[PDB]
């Protein structure tokens, strides 16, 4: 495995996974690098695919490696620098080089890291595409009154609602179609742990458009792209 | 009660009160919105007047409501300073597509509102009160405000154990002064926190005496609100 | 005494010493020399008259800093910065001359960078020269991971590449580095299990600071 990737690219990519886990398996496939992981509680799941085209250079033959993702993140943080990634299959180390700086990261046996989850294909009733700013905002407001967040469609009005109910205060971010990028307004109303949804949203880069798949008392999925399109990230969040 | 007001106004308005108390009565008046409070130690008092002309729209009709200030503040915090906040009487607060329902409080459940009841008068640029307060704090938790009449000169000063400090503001560094005898000692932390609430460029009027409370006055909302603080002497 | 000094020049001055001790002795020029409670780190600051617009006491150093942050500072302890008047016993080290085998001149950024990377893996930092390749390394070794900022000639200001490889407390090197201005050129003298010295200038080359740090 050997690759050369832009600093912002890799940091956006590892940021998504690091929201849920501190160690992960990276699949080093011939035409993309991917990571999929579930958290310990089985409440959140992430699926990253970063196409070969996102790299300035990418060469991989199908291996899998196990990494301390918090260390590897800290390292990628030292970098518009390029980050050079080279695996030593012999010593089981990943060399990361950024200019003259060379960091040798000892791999972890993948068999020792949480089994990769299957993110189930769902046919949830509603689909909402919107600017990430709205999800930031609604999550900030909700956090004021509760640690639970409700995502709800008004199917008639084609309006997406991010809301929460506290002991006496309530909040409601109402997003009719003029504040959306698109909506299929099927029946949808689910409640989630706010903190998970907020950490997730925090990894989404600030100008990204987010796709939300939402039903009634089911998990929510969120999809977005990074690397000008050549990477895609999907989160899935179980309802509470 | 129905009012629409700019974010930066309401924030400036609530900040002055928040400095001193966590809840307050807001008197909803026909021509103006007003709050007055005193802290629990009964040492600092604030009096805010928010006139109609500060609200884009403002209709009120004599009521009064009790409010948890921290929360209403955090809510207003959510707007673009440019954004309008819609207030409608629980109090409903809407900002762009965001609506918040804030449960009032029994006004009778709150500390009685004070009324704010001097030889020198000093108008200066808030920036000198910042500096003066910051310097003084390095050396002490008591801060002395003193006029040197002859010299028509305002001093913000403090005496260490080891060290002292003195910010001397003669006429050139003042907006104007009526330099009556005045020399009075205060809790620096009360003055500092009050100061913290004053906007960066506001002009501040200080009334000062000899062993007497100090008052500070300044304007918000480009002129349509007025805030008075009074702080008891030591 | 009486002086009139640039705020930014006097802050960079006092910073280099403040980093090592909370209190100190001030003495053609101004100077301070102190070594830290553990006798491990030392500083020798020298400010030339020309660093001063106009130009032995024993100062409380963290307070002088706090006052200088209110800012030309007039020094007459009595301090004045515009309208601001602040009123604030020396009996209350030998930096050896070494001919350390190596001498490296480099941009400050590099040393920042090497220390930040080393810190992710250890609280010990290694400074090493590769004589052959005239390449300065800043490196660390962890429980399982390693880092090496390798700085060949192309990435240096100068190098006299003697044999040298010494190990140090990263926290003290990191504190020292804190006070060094962001675009300073730093000269390092280095040998084989010996103290390191760092030299840099302030006040436009009007001021010179030396640090020395004992090895581990
Ligand atoms: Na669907
Ligand atoms: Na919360
Ligand atoms: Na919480
Ligand atoms: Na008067
Ligand atoms: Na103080
Ligand atoms: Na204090
Ligand atoms: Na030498
Ligand atoms: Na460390
Ligand atoms: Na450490």
């Amino acid at each position: 495995f050997k690759a050369i990737v832009s600093a912002a690219t890799l940091r956006d990519a590892l940021d998504s996974v690091s929201v849920l886990v501190d160690e992960c398996k990276i699949r080093l496939n011939e035409e993309s690098l991917s990571i999929r992981a579930v958290d310990p509680a089985n409440v959140g799941m992430v699926d990253l695919t970063l196409d070969a085209a996102a790299f300035e250079s990418y060469e991989a033959h199908g291996g899998v490696i196990g990494v301390n993702l918090s260390r590897l993140e800290e390292v990628a943080g030292m970098a518009g620098d390029l980050i050079h990634l080279t695996l030593d299959e012999e010593t089981r180390k990943l060399n990361i080089r950024i200019d003259g700086l060379s960091y040798t990261l000892a791999l972890i046996d993948p068999d020792s890291i949480r089994q990769e989850p299957d993110i189930p294909d769902l046919d949830l009733a509603a689909n909402i595409v919107l600017e990430g700013t709205h999800l930031d905002r609604g999550i900030k407001a909700a956090d004021m009154v509760s640690d639970h967040i409700r995502l709800r469609v008004d199917g008639a009005e084609e309006t997406f609602h991010i809301e929460a109910e506290g002991d006496t205060d309530d909040v409601d971010l109402s997003l009719p179609p003029a504040d959306l990028i698109s909506i299929e307004a099927g029946a949808a109303d689910s409640l989630f742990s706010l903190d998970y949804l907020k950490d997730m949203n925090k990894a989404i880069p600030t100008d990204a458009e987010v796709t939300v798949e939402l039903g009634e008392e089911f998990p929510v999925k969120l999809h977005y792209q990074i690397a000008e399109g050549m990477g895609t990230i999907t989160y899935m969040l179980a309802p509470r």
